[PDB]
């Protein structure tokens, strides 16, 4: 029941004590879903950020900075495979990681599946840049579970597999489990690659520690985790998880530089540089990483 | 209850205590205690922006008195302009090669303040290696002879070369750089600015804040002599004794803080 001229505030138990408030100058969309709370409006125009996108209270992406995680998950994860022609995308409802995953000549083919179809639907009306990607040829867009999803994919299904969902608080609790990341090892063929929605070293750090140790174990070979600048983001970063199934994979330098394909220059954020740099933790967290 | 940093966005920690609310003869200080239930400790601002906070701190502290030391070959005299809280201060004497530090911040009661609230960071403010001054700092460096420094911070809230000038030969200047997300426009004017005035290298390392606006700030690194290549360690801090007390900075950090984003890597390359 957000009012234009009103302002959006984000609290939250995950993250007690600090909120960040964002001026409401439209309302474009305010309502339950049949699986989260969906808020859409324009912010105001003297600030930076256009168009923000929330679910259940949380802002998910701006037009401002939509492209960082973007392009990371997408990048980072495609330039780690040595030929990545099958992707699968779990959530990513709003088409950006996908727009980015189809910037490589290598893809042939790319699922999405995301749980909540109002969100592929204000994607398309309100943010056309994010969600242009949603009706290539080249992807199959599809609602549903990504759990139900990924148990009835046949074994070496993927060469890579982008998990970008929620919160573990919302109805993305179990892509944070167990028979659901044996799955995910499953259906990758045997060079397959997965990166998932990694959480912050400010407030995660535990959570991060926690998943990656057990990542490796349910039998991935190694697990490294990119940090990035969110700045929309709780205490302005996020990172991802990278995971190789086949072992002597380093993900940390780029197995296929994006310098070397055409679409290097269109990026916003991403390339090797940052590629690279995005490995190297704060000491406090590098006990992550090793 | 709540401490509220501001167009059309707002930050906010709630307040569990006011520890200190009042004009200074140069800005406004608020100290307050924020919510136990999160982590961010005892937080200091000036002119209503947060600057210090106990739980983060040593990242704007070891960045910049680390980024600079391990990019001179050996950092004798150095000089904080601002700099009040200690913090800097206190990693600038980590380095076993410091013989003497001069810190000039122009609020008295900023040191004052931090002496009282933060102890853990305004210690080093008695360090007899130290001596703190009260005063103005652009009156200071046009009051200081030339070759003076090896390293000068500008770790703040004619001038330029004055900096330069009271620099050695193989001097390093670092400064408060700003966000690339708010001030993208003012950090390529100012690394232009350096250079001009007589710089010869100037790179901007960029950093992770959780409690600066928009989550990041980055320093400029510049170089008096040139040919000199600050985006990778010219002294190693791995080789030195101190290193596992840091809690953000290393070679690694130090490497990769100069990788910036592509819409911002003009400012650098
Ligand atoms: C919007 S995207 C996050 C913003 C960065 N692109 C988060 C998506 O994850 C979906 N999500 C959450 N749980 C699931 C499950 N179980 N399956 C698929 N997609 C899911 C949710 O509907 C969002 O669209
Ligand atoms: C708080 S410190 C920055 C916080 C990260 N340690 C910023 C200090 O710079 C001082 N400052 C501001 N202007 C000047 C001048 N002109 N000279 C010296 N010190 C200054 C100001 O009083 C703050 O204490
Ligand atoms: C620590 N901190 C933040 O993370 C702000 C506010 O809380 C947020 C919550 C959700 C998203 C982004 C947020 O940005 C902060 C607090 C006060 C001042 C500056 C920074």
């Amino acid at each position: 029941e957000l009012i234009s001229g009103g302002w959006f505030r984000e609290e939250n138990d995950q993250w007690p004590g600090q909120a960040m408030s964002l001026r409401v100058e439209k309302v474009l969309y305010d309502a339950p879903t049949k699986f989260q709370h969906l808020t859409i409006f324009e912010s105001d125009p003297k600030g930076p950020w256009g168009t923000v996108m929330a679910l259940d209270g949380c802002i998910q992406v701006t037009d401002y900075d939509e492209f960082v995680y973007h392009e990371v998950l997408g990048h980072t994860s495609l330039c780690s495979h040595p030929k990545p022609e099958r992707v699968l995308i779990i959530g990513g409802g709003d088409g950006g990681v996908l727009r980015e995953v189809l910037r490589h000549g290598t893809v042939e083919h790319c699922d999405l599946v995301d749980i909540d179809g109002e969100v592929m639907e204000q994607s398309k009306q309100h943010f056309p840049q994010i969600s242009r990607s949603l009706a290539d040829p080249r992807a199959t867009v599809r609602v549903g579970d990504g759990l139900a999803f990924v148990r009835q994919t046949p074994d070496n299904t993927y060469d890579v597999v982008i998990i970008d969902t929620t919160d573990p608080a919302g109805p993305a609790s179990k892509l944070f489990g167990e028979a659901f990341y044996k799955d995910v090892l499953r259906i990758l063929k045997p060079d397959g690659i997965c990166c998932n929605q990694g959480e912050s070293i400010w407030l995660d750090l535990e959570l991060i520690e926690k998943m990656s140790r057990f990542i490796r174990e349910t039998g991935f070979a190694s697990v490294q985790y990119a940090l990035m600048h969110v700045p929309t983001y709780p205490c302005g970063s996020i990172g991802t998880l990278v995971c190789s199934k086949k072992a002597g994979v380093d993900v940390t330098k780029p197995l296929r530089p994006v310098e070397d394909m055409p679409f290097a220059k269109d990026l916003k954020y991403y390339d090797s540089e940052m590629h690279k740099a995005s490995f190297a933790l704060p000491r406090f967290a590098r006990h992550i990483n090793n």
